[PDB]
């Protein structure tokens, strides 16, 4: 509601600030603007939001702030591509973004597999992401939390499927193949948004874009966010060392001087191709790409 947030929330590079109690109203505002004050019952939605918050953990990066920030990036993409996605897709994607890291411990799928965690026996591929979706469903199934209760049974199954595919697509290992397919479709002119399977890929890429969006903020935000990202990675690295396994250098706090080189690698192999491809499909997302490039230049600056 405050006037500065009113204006600035429309910017792709908005940062949601340090006042946690404001983040729910920020999410409600985004969801009402992206699909009527009259869709979700307000008391039901508020109850849902607080239970989601509660099942996020106090880890350095994959926390409740990240969830809302990823939702905000989705809001921004959707607001600047009016008319492409249906009411149902927009509601589903925003809720998917809010829920997409539920009950995250700060550890990757690879660590969970190497640790032999029970979640890895339950869900062999995209382990944390299948968990995040299971948590979403369990929250929806609590008395008073079914924010989709006015939908038909068919539309409910539809939106849950939208949410499921969107959360799964946040498994970055899936992004490389997805992005390759989308680039082949762009270049041959075969991409068709009326084709559900194509549409699903586009939405997947949007989920990657939102999930990575720390690299599309202004430099001071991007830089400070990277401290939280590496704080989790280095903790996992420590855990890897404790299982008897040399971690990759990105996770090795002893190789912390190579952070800039590591960022260069990531921007070159992941972030820039991600936002390049997104911009080709959805040209109004260009500010994400531009901000990404500016941050690549800042990292190159750090190296000199
Ligand atoms: C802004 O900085 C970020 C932001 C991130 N957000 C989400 N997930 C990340 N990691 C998950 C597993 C890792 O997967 C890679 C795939 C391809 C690579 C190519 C080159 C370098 C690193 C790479 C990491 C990357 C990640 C890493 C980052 O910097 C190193
Ligand atoms: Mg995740
Ligand atoms: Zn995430």
């Amino acid at each position: 509601l405050p006037a500065r947030i009113c204006r600035d929330i429309e910017l792709f590079h908005f940062d949601i600030g340090p006042f946690e109690n404001m983040w729910p109203g920020i999410f409600v505002y985004m969801i009402h603007r992206s699909c009527g004050t009259s869709c979700f019952e307000l008391e039901k939605l508020c109850r849902f939001i607080m239970s989601v918050k509660k099942n996020y953990r106090r880890v350095p990066y994959h926390n409740w702030k990240h969830a809302v920030t990823v939702a905000h990036c989705m809001y921004a993409i959707l607001q600047n591509n009016n008319g492409l996605f249906t009411d149902l897709e927009r509601k589903g994607l925003l809720i998917a973004c809010l829920c997409h890291d539920l009950d995250h411990r700060g550890f990757s799928n690879s660590y969970l597999q190497k640790f032999d965690h029970p979640l890895a026996a339950l869900y062999s591929t995209s382990t944390m992401e299948q968990h995040h979706f299971s948590q979403t469903v369990s929250i929806l199934q609590l008395e008073g939390h079914n924010i989709f209760s006015t939908l038909s049974s068919s539309e409910y199954e539809q939106v849950l499927e939208i949410i499921r595919k969107a959360i799964i697509a946040t498994d970055l290992a899936l992004y490389f193949g997805n992005r390759k397919q989308l680039e082949e479709m762009y270049q041959t002119g075969s991409l068709n948004l009326h084709n559900q399977s194509h549409r699903d890929r586009v939405i997947g890429l949007m989920m990657t874009a939102c999930d990575l969006c720390s690299v599309t903020k202004l430099w001071p935000v991007t830089k400070l966010t990277a401290n939280d990202i590496y704080a989790e990675f280095w903790a996992e690295g420590d855990e890897m060392k404790k299982l008897g396994i040399q971690p990759i250098p990105m996770m090795d706090r002893d190789k912390r001087d190579e952070v800039p080189q590591g960022q260069l690698g990531f921007y070159n192999a992941v972030a820039i191709p991600c936002y390049t491809t997104l911009t080709q499909i959805l040209p109004p997302t260009e500010p994400l790409l531009k901000a990404c490039r500016d941050n690549l230049n800042q990292w190159e600056k750090v190296i000199r």
